[PDB]
């Protein structure tokens, strides 16, 4: 089967029972959290009760669609995780918490989202805790006689990161997928003084893209079949120094404030409507595979209509297993949602 994934979280302001399930093959429900004490998976008081609903509410409208438990993500604790890790005992507490949780809530899967490992001994940890992983989930396939949990894991736009390589080798073994994070190369939060497309497909000028990612990927030993594109529903605004210099790495100043006030972000929506209010300026680039818009000293990249089928088009034709979504309630009235399942097309 393809991938046609989509993932949600509580605080983005579309309910649960507003995912339209038909338009995904795998919804991630995001995020489940390491207890320290305990080295286990858990799942927050804010969370408990759409996580312990998430996969019977979205399989009511669409009964094929499969779940999956997204752990850890941007906002967690790293060093948690690199000491669950460290030793036997606590990978496998975690391991077999994660097991039951996914179980017991009907999660056909586990989405390990580790942003990041902070060591070369934490990335080599990591193998191992996958390693270990994979043979917990098959001996319970085994012993339960149930079609084993599917593994996956969220992972930088390339597979050096930090100064530091993945376990690529356990990851290729033991993981039925990867999703390739291939956004968020550029931001008003980590590179401020100059505009970007945050998701480009193509770089021509410094090999930062989603096309030159799944290249690293591959060349990293990591098979085609296992590699799913990311795909943003948001951007980033940056404020311009000179509103008359607009394109590509046009000086800028930081955050504008027509995005979030902590790092610039606007969810596709948000931008959309904003191109309306402000009758911004519209660019799609072609050499990049990338959108962007701008109205006096504010300018945003973002994903549109036809980045979304270009990129689609693109993986689809290279032979890689899908794309996701960061994240579902970010897009307009599913717009690119029903873009990238059609442009796709038949999913197996």
């Amino acid at each position: 089967q393809n991938v046609k994934g989509g993932y949600w979280f509580k605080d983005s302001g579309l309910a649960l029972n507003n995912i339209d399930s038909t338009l995904f093959t795998h919804l991630f429900c995001a995020f489940a959290d390491l207890n320290p004490q305990l080295n286990q998976l858990i799942i927050s008081p804010e969370n408990q009760d759409s996580f312990r609903q998430f996969t019977s509410t979205v399989q009511r409208k669409n009964p094929s669609v499969k779940t999956f438990l997204s752990i850890a993500g941007g906002r967690a604790n790293s060093t948690a995780y690199g000491i669950m890790a460290r030793q036997p005992n606590s990978r496998k507490s975690f391991i077999d918490s994660s097991i039951r949780l996914a179980r017991q809530l009907g999660f056909h899967g586990l989405d390990l989202d580790w942003q990041y490992p902070l060591s070369a001994a934490d990335m080599t940890n990591l193998g191992t805790l996958l390693n270990e992983w994979r043979t917990a989930i098959n001996t319970e396939a085994r012993n339960s006689g149930r079609a084993a949990l599917l593994l996956t894991a969220a992972v930088s736009n390339s597979p050096r990161v930090n100064g530091l390589n993945y376990p690529v080798e356990s990851l290729a073994r033991n993981l039925d997928w990867i999703n390739l994070m291939a956004y968020d190369f550029y931001g008003p939060n980590w590179s401020p003084s100059q505009t970007n497309s945050h998701a480009q497909l193509f770089d021509p000028v410094n090999h930062v893209s989603g096309s030159d990612g799944i290249n690293a990927w591959i060349q990293a030993g990591v098979p085609t079949k296992k590699l799913v594109l990311g795909i943003p529903f948001y951007g980033y605004a940056w404020r311009l120094v000179n509103a008359n210099i607009h394109g590509l790495r046009a000086p800028a100043a930081g955050k504008s404030n027509v995005g979030a006030v902590d790092d610039g972000s606007m969810t596709y929506n948000r931008i959309r409507d904003y191109i309306v209010e402000s009758r911004a300026t519209t660019v799609y680039n072609a050499t990049i595979v990338g959108d962007y818009c701008y109205s006096g000293s504010n300018w945003i990249s973002y994903d549109d209509t036809q980045t979304v089928r270009n990129k689609v088009n693109y993986v689809k034709g290279r032979g890689l297993l899908g794309y996701f979504a960061w994240h579902v309630a970010g897009d307009q009235n599913w717009g690119l949602s029903r873009t990238a399942s059609q442009t796709w097309g038949v999913s197996f």
